């Protein structure tokens, strides 16, 4: 039941360092990252999974110095997964998009093809140009796509923490991301945890449903 | 199997008006809106479930003007839900959330709890005061909630659609929301699928991993 996994999934404070995803697992955990919807499928996204020691080290660089905590979790889990989004809304980018609808064979026609562009085009425009929010827009998309991996792992039966205490400026250079058009965002180490979590044998803390929650 | 799950749901441009929610079905994906997860546990965020003839003519009505297409998926699912977000942070919202783990029982001692708040604090303060970026980072929270939500609305075998397609200045005055403090995002009607979704039966597109993913 997806309820059970949502009310006992939990951020791992401590991973075990020697245990690993299974080469299955590991193709599930991308299969999630890919399949995540997406304000008009712009999927406006990169993703760098480090499994190698190496890799995750220099993910790790990120939180050296004030985010030390953070480091544990990134260099001790299985893979370690930085969520990435575009900086700006690039007309290639919209093109390959709609190819890919395309050659997945999404249109009847080309009508409906050149339809489902020029729609695609004005809301995106419409973020860029007017509303000035194009990578706030962009951002948030990356947001769903790791509300979506996080339940996705849970269910998986695997252990993971959401991490915003890293430092975005130390991570993209260390990928050179600026240059090439993304920005960090999230960083969610993924693996099995470590009798060192406090937080797996915690319970779950939320607001009653009578402060967020209106029904009409 | 949840990666079942992610690669079969789809986002559903017509419902069945007659299929709704079990009252089960109903209680679950309240369970979900209110167990997502958010940085620091923050979940600065008010759900809006319209269930009512009345209720879901009342968020359609911010499908009005370029948004028309909208307005068919909310009245015509069984429940439709609004995400919100705060619009700044109040300092008595951080009090509450702390005071909530109290009472579930997180803490061991005061000296945890006064701990867990000043911390609460410092993030929190880095984005009002530093970064200006407070707004936002709320609102991420919220598209990270809907993520885990679409998941496990699917995963209950529910059908489901995100709507960014709406009118947020009129749900807002529709609900007066601003004077609350929030601002609707995300519309996410919820039911059944009928024969006239044509996405139902079409095949999902992605981009592929070789441009979305790279292993280290
Ligand atoms: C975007 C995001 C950022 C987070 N950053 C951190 C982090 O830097 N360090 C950490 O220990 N937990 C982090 N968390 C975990 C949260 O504190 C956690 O989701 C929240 O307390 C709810 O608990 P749960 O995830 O165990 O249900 C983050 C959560 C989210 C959604
Ligand atoms: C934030 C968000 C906003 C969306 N808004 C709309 C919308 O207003 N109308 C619509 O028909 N579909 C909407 N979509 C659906 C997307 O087009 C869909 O998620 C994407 O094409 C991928 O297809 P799938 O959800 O079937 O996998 C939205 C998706 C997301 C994630
Ligand atoms: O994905 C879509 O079709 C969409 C996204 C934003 C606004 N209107 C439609
Ligand atoms: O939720 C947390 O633990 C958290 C959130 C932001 C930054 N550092 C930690």
């Amino acid at each position: 039941d997806i309820i059970s996994v949502a009310l006992k999934r939990h951020s791992t404070k401590a991973f075990d360092a020697s245990k690993k995803l299974t080469p299955e697992q590991a193709e599930q955990i991308k299969t999630l990252l890919q399949y995540s919807p997406s304000s008009l499928n712009s999927q406006p996204w990169h993703f760098i999974v480090a499994s190698t020691e190496e890799g995750k080290a220099r993910v790790a660089k990120s939180a050296a110095g004030n985010y030390v905590f953070s480091e544990r979790k990134m260099l001790d889990a299985s893979h370690v997964v930085v969520f990435c989004a575009k900086t700006a809304m690039d007309d290639v980018w919209l093109k390959l998009v709609v190819d890919q609808e395309d050659a997945d064979g999404r249109f009847a026609t080309p009508e409906a093809k050149a339809a489902n562009d020029k729609g695609r085009k004005f809301f995106a425009d419409m973020h860029r140009k007017d509303l000035h929010d194009d990578a706030e827009w962009m951002a948030k998309q990356v947001y769903l796509n790791v509300g979506n991996f996080l339940l996705g792992v849970a269910a998986l039966g695997l252990d993971a923490v959401p991490i915003e205490g890293f430092d975005a400026a130390i991570l993209d250079a260390e990928f050179g991301l600026k240059e090439k058009g993304y920005t960090s965002l999230v960083v969610v180490p993924v693996g099995h945890h470590s009798v060192e979590d406090f937080n797996a044998t915690l319970p779950k803390s939320r607001l009653p449903q009578n402060i967020t929650l209106t029904e009409v």
